[PDB]
């Protein structure tokens, strides 16, 4: 079944975590978790449906990311059995350093994250679905009404994978964001964090 092949992948990853997602010692996986998060919103952006990204850190060392775009798709594709989003988030760069890492998906992100959480907004309705290590918690599911569209994941790096440096750096965000911003010119990136009040626009017009 799917269910043992999703969790061998996501054990994979967990095992490896380093190959990934990048080094779990020094900072470079942890923050590459977010950049990673943020890529996708970039696409949707550069395809001309999200014009702000939005990065939050919490007081509780999360990242939430969210964009205004068309919402990752929800319905149940004949092949899988589940939403196409669960797809995306749980099916399946050692020695790199900062901007030579390479993308490898949000999926790893939702394995080496102690819990994950998805909101999309879309087709008029907002939809949830909760992520342990990857592991759902329940099917993805409508939890209200809404006339806005977008996507929002909020993580929690796991503490069993990254070490040393656990704790998001403002600046290490901020400076990969204002370039993420004059890369993909047009697209508005803002930067919140929650512990200290900084906030930071990153917009190349
Ligand atoms: C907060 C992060 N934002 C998004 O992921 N936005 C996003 C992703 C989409 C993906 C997608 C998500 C993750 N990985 C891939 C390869 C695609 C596929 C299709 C649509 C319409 C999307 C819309 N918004």
């Amino acid at each position: 079944s799917s269910s043992i092949k999703v969790l061998k992948g996501l054990d994979a990853v967990r095992k490896r975590p380093g190959m990934y997602i990048g080094d779990t010692d020094d900072g470079t996986g942890l923050h590459h978790m977010v950049f990673e998060v943020v890529d996708n919103a970039i696409d949707e952006a550069l395809a001309g449906h999200c014009k702000e990204i939005i990065v939050t850190i919490h007081a509780d060392n999360s990242v939430s990311v969210q964009d205004d775009g068309r919402g990752i798709p929800t319905g149940i594709h004949p092949e899988e059995g589940v939403s196409a989003a669960e797809v995306i988030m749980t099916v399946l760069n050692s020695y790199k350093v900062s901007g030579g890492l390479h993308g490898v998906g949000v999926s790893v992100v939702n394995a080496l994250s102690q819990k994950l959480e998805l909101v999309i907004q879309r087709e008029g309705k907002i939809h949830r679905q909760i992520y342990e290590h990857g592991v759902p918690q329940a099917p993805l599911a409508v939890t209200g009404e809404t006339e806005k569209t977008g996507t929002m994941v909020r993580f929690w790096p796991s503490l069993e994978t990254f070490t040393n440096v656990t704790e998001f750096e403002y600046e290490i965000l901020a400076k990969r964001l204002r370039e993420l911003s004059f890369l993909n010119s047009g697209v508005s990136i803002r930067l919140r964090d929650k512990r200290d009040g900084k906030e930071d626009h990153f917009h190349y017009e």
